[PDB]
Order: structure tokens, then C-alpha cells, then sequence
């Protein structure tokens, strides 16, 4: 049925600083909230930390050459605030800036367009101790960091993303206790969610001011396709609350200057620390919306999550090693919802991918047919979206290589490139070799 993407389509791979860089003490870097969280017993399933990770700090040139083998014309990475401003604010760490200057120069010299994420979850511990996300002071701290690094790199980086997945930062960090800094309190999560949106909005004019006419910026939302387990009123309602929680909580403020009313009511409207003018800041125009899509999530009325009064149901179907349902139609459905409801001028898929159990064969190959099929199905969905008039401008696979998968540690491998942690050897997987053909054909 299909074939070719638009001629200027951006095919990329994505990473984050803490997940790949390692060298956590190198060159003036201070501890992030993740360096501290990894010390907590039970925080990381395999007891690992991001201390070494993929050692991309030292091996970035090699990783760029692998990107060249994959044929990508774009690369999404994050900048580590703890390398740039190790005391959180104040003194710029020149050696930390130098690393991202060398990275951006090597990318552009190889013809790869840099897509820089400012915040992918690695707040300096010393800054968190002053301004956790639930503290409105965090907004100026983030803007200062944004100001510093955009001043240095905006001559070479045109595409900026403010914060990665507000829902994860706020809900998993402060609401569920699963991510740094590991707190579990409804009010703290709601405060953090609001201050992430404000930080996004105050950062936007700083990016534009430090940039030029070519500069494009937006936020990155995680969005999954949500489904009710049944037609029961109670299950439709459970699905509606979960959808509001996961999918609308950030989108509605960004585009319509309000939170979803039904959930806001359910929570206690006063728990969100909205001040006058906040929605004007949050709705500051963006050039695009970036989407991180993985799965369909099916919800019934229950008391598994006592905050939402929901249980999760696993429909008969295919699951990854994360126990996430494989549902490529969901990506079309999400993109079409965003197109019709909010009309962003441009959409990017800034993350999509899968974790399956990988083994290196005797011949040194990594044969991952489930990951290949996952990617094929989702690329086809993205193609259908483009054919339907949705302005999807690019697609970044999560991830370039196996990396530190947060609370799962190294046991869950999302790469299209295998990393042997004993040696730091990169092996391009079967899915990666296939991706190499997709990028160069600009289609399937
Ligand atoms: O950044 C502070 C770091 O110091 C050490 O090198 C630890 O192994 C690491 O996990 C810790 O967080
Ligand atoms: O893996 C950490 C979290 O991040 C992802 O963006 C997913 O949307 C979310 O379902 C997952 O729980
Ligand atoms: O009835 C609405 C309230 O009750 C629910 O059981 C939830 O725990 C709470 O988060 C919500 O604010
Ligand atoms: O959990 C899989 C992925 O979920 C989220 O999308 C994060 O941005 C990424 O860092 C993580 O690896």
C-alpha cells in the first residue's frame, strides 16, 4: 500500500544525557537527582546506576559514525544541566559547554541536524535542594540554564525542545515515587506539573531571543492511546480520567489555557498553584509539538491506582519486555487527535521504540525480529498520518543504542544498536540494519 515519506522528512534516533553519557564526575559535572536516586534500595530493578552507562561522553565520535551508518539526517539528545551549571545557577562550567560544542560541531560536520532537549530529568541535586519542581522558584532556575546554553549553541542548533515528558517529571518523580527525586504525594505532583508548564512557557521567549529566524521550539509530551476495558459507565469514566491524567493534563493548558475540568474537580482544584497570568505564559506559541508514543493502555474502574480509582487490563495481543501493548494504530490515533483538536503547525515523533530480550549470536549478530516488526508497524502508521494531511515532519526512534532505562536499569534494551556493557562494543542490530534502508530510501 505505502512507500515514500515527504522529501524533507527527518529520520532520527534519540537519546538522553544521563541514560548514555556516563563520566558522571568528569570535567566539573555535579550529581544530578538521578545520581542520588540510584543509591536508593529498590529504585533501580537491577541495582545499577548511570555512572558509566554507554560512556558516550568519551565515545560520541564513534556514536556519530554509527548514526552515519544508520543514514539518519537528525539526532535528538539532551543537555545535562549539571555539566553546564554544576552549582545549579551562577558559574558556567566551560568544560561542560565544550562537550556540547564538540558534539554539535561533529554532528553538523557529518550532516546530522541536532535536535536539543534542554531538560531530560537530570536536575543538579544542589539545585533540587533549593527548588524542587513543586517550588515555583524552579521556573527562574530553569530559565537561567536555558539562557546560558542557548546563548552558546543557538548559532548551530535551530531545533530546541524545552522539557521532556512533563507527566513523567511530575507524576513519576513526585506522585508515584518511581523516578527521581522519588516522592509520592498528589499535591507535590500537581505543583510540579504546573511549574513544568510555566518553565516551558518562560523558556520559549529566551530560546527565540537567543536564536534567529530559523529557530524552532516546543515541548515534548508522552501520549499513549487509551482504551476503556468495557462499555460499563464505570469503565468509560475510568478511561476518561486516565486519558485526562496522561494525555490531556499538559496539552489542554498548552493550547486552551485550562486543565481538564472533570479531573481537576476530582483532584481538588485548589491543589494546583495557578497564579494570574500563568495560562498566558503556558500558552506562549510553539513551532511544533513533539510526541513520545509507545503503547495502548486499557483501563477499568478499580482501586489499583487509588488516586484515579483505575486498574490496567492487558487485552489479548503482543507485549514488549516492558509489558507494554504493541498497538501501532494508536500512533495514528494520537497524531490525528492532536491534528484535529489543537492544529499544531508541525508534529514530530521524538520517541518511539520497543524493548525485547536481545542476544549476540555466535556470529556476532543481534537478530531482533520483534523490534523490527514494532518499528515497521509504527512507521506505517506515521505514513498513514502523513497521507491524511497531518503535518508530521520527523520521526526519531528510541533509541540509538541500549542504555540506562531508568528504574529498569540496563536490563531493558531499546536500542537499534546493541551495547555489550562489559566492553562498550556497539553492534548494529537487525532492526538497525533495516532502519539503515528506511532512512536512505526515505520510506518502507
Ligand atoms: O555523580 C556522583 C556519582 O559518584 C560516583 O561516581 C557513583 O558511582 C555515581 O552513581 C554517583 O552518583
Ligand atoms: O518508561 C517511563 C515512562 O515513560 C514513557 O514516556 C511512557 O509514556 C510511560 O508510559 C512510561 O511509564
Ligand atoms: O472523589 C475524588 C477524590 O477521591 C479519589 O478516591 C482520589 O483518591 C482522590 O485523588 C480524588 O481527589
Ligand atoms: O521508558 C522508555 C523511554 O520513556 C520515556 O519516553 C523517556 O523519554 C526515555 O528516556 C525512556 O527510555
Amino acid at each position: 500500500e505505502p512507500h515514500r515519506f515527504p522529501p524533507d522528512f527527518q529520520w532520527g534516533v534519540a537519546t538522553s544525557s544521563y541514560q548514555i553519557e556516563g563520566a558522571v564526575e568528569a570535567d566539573g559535572r555535579s550529581p544530578s537527582i538521578w545520581d542520588t536516586f540510584c543509591a536508593r534500595p529498590g529504585a533501580i530493578a537491577d541495582g545499577s546506576t548511570g555512572a558509566i552507562a554507554n560512556d558516550h561522553y568519551h565515545r560520541y565520535r564513534e556514536d556519530i559514525a554509527i548514526m552515519k551508518q544508520l543514514g539518519v539526517n537528525a539526532y535528538r539528545f539532551s543537555i545535562a544541566w549539571p555539566r553546564i551549571l554544576p552549582d545549579g545557577r551562577g558559574r558556567v562550567n566551560q568544560a561542560g559547554v565544550d562537550f556540547y560544542e564538540r558534539l554539535v560541531d561533529s554532528l553538523l560536520e557529518q550532516g546530522i541536524e541536532p535536535y536539543a532537549t534542554l531538560y531530560h530529568w537530570d536536575m543538579p541535586q544542589v539545585q533540587h535542594d533549593r527548588t524542587p519542581w513543586y517550588d515555583r522558584g524552579v521556573v527562574d532556575a530553569f530559565v537561567e540554564y536555558t539562557d546560558v546554553i542557548t546563548r552558546r549553541l543557538s548559532d548551530r542548533v535551530k531545533y530546541w525542545m524545552t522539557l521532556n515528558e512533563p507527566w513523567v517529571i511530575s507524576f513519576l518523580g513526585y506522585g508515584a515515587g518511581e523516578h527521581a527525586p522519588g516522592l509520592r504525594d498528589k499535591e507535590l505532583y500537581l505543583r510540579a506539573a504546573h511549574h513544568v508548564l510555566l518553565a516551558h512557557g518562560k523558556a520559549m521567549p529566551v530560546i527565540r531571543a537567543n536564536g534567529n529566524a530559523q529557530t524552532k521550539a516546543g515541548i515534548v509530551l508522552n501520549l499513549n492511546w487509551v482504551n476503556a476495558a468495557s462499555d460499563s459507565p464505570e469503565d468509560q469514566a475510568a478511561a476518561r480520567r486516565y486519558d485526562q491524567f496522561f494525555n490531556r493534563w499538559f496539552a489542554e493548558p498548552l493550547y486552551n489555557g485550562r486543565y481538564p475540568e472533570e479531573l481537576l474537580e476530582w483532584y481538588g482544584r485548589d491543589l494546583v498553584p495557578v497564579q494570574p497570568g500563568d495560562f498566558d505564559i503556558i500558552t506562549t506559541p510553539t513551532d511544533f509539538l513533539a510526541v513520545n508514543y509507545y503503547a495502548r493502555t486499557t483501563v477499568k474502574a478499580g482501586s489499583t491506582d487509588p488516586m484515579l480509582q483505575v486498574d490496567f487490563v492487558r487485552p489479548p495481543g503482543e507485549y514488549t519486555a516492558m509489558d507494554w501493548e504493541v498497538y501501532p494504530q494508536g500512533l495514528y490515533n494520537i497524531l490525528n487527535w492532536l491534528h484535529t483538536d489543537y492544529a499544531p503547525p508541525a508534529l514530530y515523533v521524538t520517541e518511539n521504540g520497543a524493548a525485547y530480550d536481545d542476544q549476540v549470536s555466535a556470529a556476532g549478530e543481534v537478530d531482533d525480529p520483534q523490534r523490527l516488526a514494532y518499528l515497521e508497524g509504527h512507521f506505517e502508521a506515521a505514513y498513514r498520518a502523513i497521507q491524511a494531511g497531518i503535518p508530521l515532519k520527523g520521526y526519531f526512534v528510541w533509541s540509538l543504542m541500549d542504555n540506562f532505562e531508568w528504574g529498569r536499569g540496563f536490563e531493558k534494551r531499546f536500542g537499534i544498536v546493541f551495547v555489550d556493557y562489559a566492553t562498550q562494543q556497539r553492534i548494529i542490530k537487525r532492526s538497525g540494519k533495516w532502519f539503515s534502508q528506511v532512512t536512505r530510501a526515505n520510506g518502507l
